[PDB]
């Protein structure tokens, strides 16, 4: 049994997750906090592991309260970037037995999609990531497509840049470059959470394109989490690790 | 008969057009015009019309000869805004007997595309275009792409802005803004010239998608332009005013 | 004010619709039947029209009760066919005030997608159409998809079949025959209710697209029908005719 | 140095073979084959390699002559099932220095393809194919996908088969049936070769899509093939052997 307190609790995803640890067996709901609640409702439930699915400009302070405090932590909200993680694991320094996994996505086809973007990426000559995601998001690009592109340009270490002969630009038509790939980010009412990797090479393409069409799509791989996160003391990123691929 | 001049005879499109032009029974190839070749040869051929497929920093010198000389164009050469076209306009008032027809696309397919995104802008919260070319492509975004953006928001005076609640991004992660309709241009090896219209509501999504395989969907296009160019004296924008839509 | 009953309440989408009706003010839930509900419900509670998302067995039986008893009908359920509506139009005769619209798609998308293939039908060679839903649907292929292959077909009255070379194939790989319009049905765990028109011609494609990715895209267009459902007494097929295309 | 025969040197994807082969520094082109010439003119022009993307229907026959006369063969041509590669194992049994690959594609995109949809299959609960082509081609499905309809099949061995409530269809709607996965063929103008591997479980799908827009896609996989035959004694099914994923 564990006790799982849920950050973010009326939120899109936070409500999804208050009830699927409600539902399971094995957890108790120990706290739902919302805007406004103080972290201290943590302690008080005596929350042994917590759900982040905030926003981005709150998620570092949760994290810094979590790990002084010993509970570990899975976290969906983005925003992050090396410099965050390296924050986090200076704090981890001091709680050598907390844990805290921070993934960008927790559906199973997004973890494969960047699986296979790592395994395709020496193999063309040009790769760009378009992402779309409904118009309530806070962050562009989504953390799965910043992460999708880091992970081809580091398999892609040594080889030539993408070809681009573009000499007459409007700005920002080309993307955000992360790494030296491009990303594109749609908002559009309607879509929830998606991605295209486009690889290409002399006459092909090679396109892996996951969709989440309903927020219940994340709750397998947030329970595994929870279930799994005293197993590695310390920061793990993504959900990967904690898979057998 | 007619007497066709190419200008850009030797490039990806020129070629396809050269082989046309001497292919058609009704129509003559009197000058072949590549980089570095004198306008004066177009004259010297008795030249009556002239397909121009070049690049956006030498296409108005063209028009400017050509329309001096009487000489009709049928051009698809991208790069055009509405200066340009204005351009064009002052320097035919002088020459009210020579036509002129530009278009960013002759490919029926990208011209029905364009023709629904104007049907289907009003029915919907969100638009978005994704244009997807070869990378040696000169310009971001595509003409075909920037004129669909403009026929959108036209379509769309009064209604609401496309919601949008990105608060962090990085620098060109939403597009290029074409009158407040988002454009993103991926540039990948494999691909020939490719575009997705998106449009969004609750709920839903509409995607408009064209894709040219081969630079050959463009001749009927083209042929169909150069038969038709002396009907309408002035310029014409686009190839719908010759179809009936 | 109108007294609005569900067939299907229970359902997927007729859950949905309960909660549209009990929400607008202008509309009064009067009944809600489920499997094994008998139709008197309807006429206990004064009910003026009535939504079904019911099954393709079950449809015909209550659209009889249903006309019989002077209640106007919105039916989303599919498994429609032409010998089925004749038998409508046939008991319309004997009720004349009475008026029923039977559409397979309620999602303007979708809407604007059929209306879409029929004016691009006559530009290309070869048309075909995919569907994808999930795996709880009974009929494939679903109504939506059977209506765009019979209007692409009536659009290309005259002109040739598709091309298509097959000579050795597996039995059914080359889709169901809809009025020589192949269509082919996809049902996959995750998917809600999604369909591709494909146009092709030499050297290009055309892909019109339609998603709903959650069922409340249907709720406008049958609310629609049911604020307008009087206005045309007898049978009206697609919600097209309620909307100014 | 090395003697390549080309068997459909007139084809659509042989004629880029032959350019292939006589551009190729190493590699000498021996012969070139159309319909209507005699297999021995292979041996007449001491040919130690050849290329056959012919027809289904003539295949065999080429392969029984080239492992008779101890040539090594590099195959595209489809049509191939488990008992005619027991066929032309038999073959081999009497020819053990002879080597033969036969790849249903050559394209490292569809190979790479192949291997992600292996590797996905047991994550989720549904898995269908669709492949579009030009509407020249002799047989649905592909090679492609029923060589990757078999690979999810054998990967998803002992696991549920896809789910499925359809109780009323048209013939054909729900595709071929390879190993309990449909596999859906489209034949349209315009197209090359594609392929989407679709993947669904609760709320989200990945797919895994292949696009040669271009025949010279096949040729660095067909060269490789070529270069390195004779490593491999008897008989290589795809490409995937000769890589390292
Ligand atoms: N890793 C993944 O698989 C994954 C999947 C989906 C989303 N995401 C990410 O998860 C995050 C949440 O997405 P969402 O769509 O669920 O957003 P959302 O609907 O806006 O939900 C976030 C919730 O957090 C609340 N909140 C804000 N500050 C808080 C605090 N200090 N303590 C507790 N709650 C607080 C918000 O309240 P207010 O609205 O009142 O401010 C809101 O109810 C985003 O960063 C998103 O990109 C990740
Ligand atoms: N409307 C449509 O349907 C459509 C379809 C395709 C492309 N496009 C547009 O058409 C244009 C050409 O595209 P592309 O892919 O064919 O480009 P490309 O392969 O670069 O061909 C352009 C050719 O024009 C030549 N050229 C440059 N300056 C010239 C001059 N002053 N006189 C004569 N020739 C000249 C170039 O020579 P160098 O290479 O030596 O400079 C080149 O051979 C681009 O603007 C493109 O966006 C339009
Ligand atoms: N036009 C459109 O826009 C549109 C949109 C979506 C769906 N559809 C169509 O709408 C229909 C329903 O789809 P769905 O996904 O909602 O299916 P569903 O979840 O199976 O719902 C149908 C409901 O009808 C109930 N039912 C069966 N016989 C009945 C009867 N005689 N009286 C009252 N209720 C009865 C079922 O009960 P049991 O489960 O106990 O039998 C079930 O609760 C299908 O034909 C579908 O293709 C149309
Ligand atoms: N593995 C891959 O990567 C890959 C890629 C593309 C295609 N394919 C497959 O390759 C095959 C060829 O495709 P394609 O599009 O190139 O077809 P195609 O254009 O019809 O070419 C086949 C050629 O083979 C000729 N031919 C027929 N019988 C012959 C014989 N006994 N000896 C020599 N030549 C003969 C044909 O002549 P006629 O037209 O006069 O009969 C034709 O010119 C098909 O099975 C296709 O599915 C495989
Ligand atoms: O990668 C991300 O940023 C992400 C992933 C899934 C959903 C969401 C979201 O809904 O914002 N964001
Ligand atoms: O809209 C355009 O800019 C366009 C359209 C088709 C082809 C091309 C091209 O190949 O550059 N560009
Ligand atoms: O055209 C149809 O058959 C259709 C349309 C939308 C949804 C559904 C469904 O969910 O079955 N079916
Ligand atoms: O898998 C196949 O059957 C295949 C693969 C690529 C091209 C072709 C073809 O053009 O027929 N066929
Ligand atoms: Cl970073
Ligand atoms: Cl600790
Ligand atoms: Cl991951
Ligand atoms: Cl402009
Ligand atoms: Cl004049
Ligand atoms: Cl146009
Ligand atoms: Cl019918
Ligand atoms: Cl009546
Ligand atoms: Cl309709
Ligand atoms: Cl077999
Ligand atoms: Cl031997
Ligand atoms: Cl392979």
């Amino acid at each position: 049994g564990m006790r799982v307190g849920v950050l973010g609790a009326k939120g899109k995803v936070g409500a999804t997750m208050v009830r699927a640890v409600a539902a399971a067996d094995d957890l108790t709901l120990s706290a739902e906090l919302d805007a406004g609640d103080p972290l201290s409702l943590l302690t008080d439930g005596n929350t042994e592991v917590v759900i982040d699915f905030t926003h981005p400009d709150v998620v570092m302070g949760n994290l810094e309260f979590l790990i002084d405090n010993g509970i570990h932590a899975v976290v969906g909200t983005t925003g992050f970037t090396a410099e965050r993680f390296q924050q986090v694991e200076s704090w981890l320094v001091a709680k050598p037995n907390t844990s805290v996994l921070i993934a960008p996505n927790f559906a199973i086809g997004a973890v494969l999609s960047m699986h296979f973007a790592k395994q395709a990426a020496r193999f063309f000559d040009s790769a760009e990531v378009i992402e779309l995601h409904h118009p309530h998001k806070a962050d562009a690009p989504s953390g799965t497509a910043a992460r999708t592109a880091k992970l081809i340009a580091e398999a892609r270490k040594g080889l030539p840049p993408n070809p681009d002969a573009t000499s007459t630009s409007l700005p920002g038509a080309r993307g955000a470059d992360v790494d030296g790939i491009p990303v594109h980010a749609v908002r559009l009412a309607g879509l929830v959470a998606h991605q295209e990797v486009l690889f290409g090479t002399e006459g092909e393409t090679l396109t892996i394109r996951h969709d989440s069409l309903d927020r219940t799509s994340f709750v397998p791989g947030v329970l595994l989490a929870v279930r799994r996160i005293a197993e590695r003391p310390g920061l793990t990123v993504g959900l990967e690790p904690l898979l057998d691929l």
